[PDB]
């Protein structure tokens, strides 16, 4: 019922350069940082063209390297909770073999990434890589590994395009190389995040802002379920697909086109769990457009509780909960100071994020690790900055 240590950039920067030398026998030249997200309120309406309101977290993935003149690739990681090997070597891609997805699987996200780099020469490198992101724990892990690989490589070799372009490579990585079709919020985030600020991403037209998110009186507590159904897996692409279908069942380039009222008129062309995923994105996109509105003029309890309207829709009409995520939320709604709770990111399992007085964290913790079938784990984040290059 405490919030675990966020180590600071300098101390994981420290860790992944001690790592460094002992394993290459050089100080690294280079080091960049990414971190992770927690989504506030937007959830599954990315790849729907629609809005979402995520924030960057303190939990990073740092990545200090140097360039090689032999091109080839050799990483270590020192998160423990990586698959084996810690290590891997492979050669750069070229016009005659691509890298391929395998084993270890924590290396296919420096693969992917490396392959869809759009910018040449690039040379290869040796790297040392740590993370704060509890891997697979549902605060992007995979996409501060992406972005923080994108950072690199760009150092070796600057690209010259748009933020927006970076997180779309950084998104194909994903796809092609974890086989996780994501939309474009993880990494869009982990990409533009500022301090004290949470980022609107209007995922049709890609606009952006950057909204004040400071007020000392308030907090962001982030609880873990330590779960993670094999659902969050397959059933993913099937929502992906079902949304789809009622788009294409109502002649709309994307659900962002539709609202309720057209919704509820083509009840008769859509399945009933079609018409409940429709549902719940339309009524998602119009919540994430009343959050920011609320979150300008400091309304704490409007976002609060357009956050419990998110979970439900979640819950019940997406249906991308489980028993877990909806005890923490019922949990974190019974403590005074809490203004709302919600699962976060793809759902079945996770993390809850909820918004509280800052002064309720403590109880909120002790109350919801009491109430939870399991053990929660804690964190408290204000909004952190995006992606970071610190030349060594
Ligand atoms: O199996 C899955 C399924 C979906 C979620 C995904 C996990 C794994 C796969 C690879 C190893 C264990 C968990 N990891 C990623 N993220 C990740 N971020 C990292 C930063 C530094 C080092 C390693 C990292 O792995 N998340
Ligand atoms: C998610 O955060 C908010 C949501 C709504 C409103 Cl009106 C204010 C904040 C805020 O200023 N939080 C302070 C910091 C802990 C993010
Ligand atoms: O809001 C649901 C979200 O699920 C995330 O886990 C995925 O990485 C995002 O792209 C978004 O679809």
């Amino acid at each position: 019922h405490a919030a675990l240590r966020q180590p600071q950039v300098a101390e994981l920067l420290a860790e992944a350069r001690r790592a460094f030398r002992e394993e290459f026998g050089a100080e690294p030249e280079l080091a960049v940082s990414a971190p992770g997200r927690v989504n506030l309120i937007g959830e599954h309406t990315d790849y729907n063209q629609g809005l979402v309101l995520p924030m960057a977290l303190e939990l990073m993935t740092v990545l200090v390297g140097s360039p090689r003149k032999d091109g080839l690739v050799s990483l270590l990681t020192t998160s423990e909770g990586a698959d084996e090997p810690q290590r891997l070597q492979f050669p750069l891609p070229t016009a005659q073999r691509s890298l391929e997805p395998g084993t270890p699987r924590w290396a296919n996200y420096v693969k992917g990434v490396i392959q869809y780099y759009p910018a040449a020469p690039l040379p290869g490198f040796s790297a040392v890589v740590v993370s704060s992101v509890p891997l697979g724990g549902g605060l992007s892990s995979s996409a501060s590994l992406e972005v923080a690989t994108y950072t690199f490589l760009q150092q070796l070799c600057p690209d010259s395009g748009t933020i927006a372009a970076r997180a779309q490579v950084c998104q194909q990585a994903e796809h092609s190389f974890a086989g996780m079709p994501c939309g474009i919020m993880d990494q869009f985030i982990s990409l533009m995040g500022q301090k004290g600020h949470a980022l609107l991403i209007d995922c049709r037209s890609l606009e952006t802002s950057l909204v004040p998110l400071s007020d000392p009186k308030l907090a962001v507590l982030i609880t873990n379920s330590n779960v993670r159904h094999s659902l969050a897996s397959s059933e993913y692409p099937v929502r992906r697909r079902q949304c789809e279908e009622v788009a294409r069942a109502l002649g709309a380039a994307s659900l962002r086109e539709v609202q309720l009222e057209e919704l509820e008129a083509a009840r008769d062309l859509v399945s009933k769990e079609g018409f409940r995923r429709a549902r719940h994105v339309v009524g998602e996109i119009r919540r994430t457009a009343q959050a920011a509105a609320a979150l300008r003029r400091g309304d704490y309890r409007a976002f609060g509780r357009l956050m419990v309207e998110s979970h439900r829709s979640l819950r019940d009409d997406y249906e991308v909960s489980c028993p877990e995520l909806d005890q923490l939320v019922e949990a974190a709604l019974a403590v005074p100071g809490v203004y709302g709770s919600r699962m976060t990111g793809g759902g079945f399992g996770g993390c809850t994020v909820t918004l509280l007085e800052a002064s309720a964290a403590p109880h909120a913790m002790r109350h919801i690790q009491e109430h939870y079938g399991g053990t929660a784990t804690f964190y408290l984040s204000q909004a952190a900055d995006g992606a970071k290059v610190l030349c060594l």
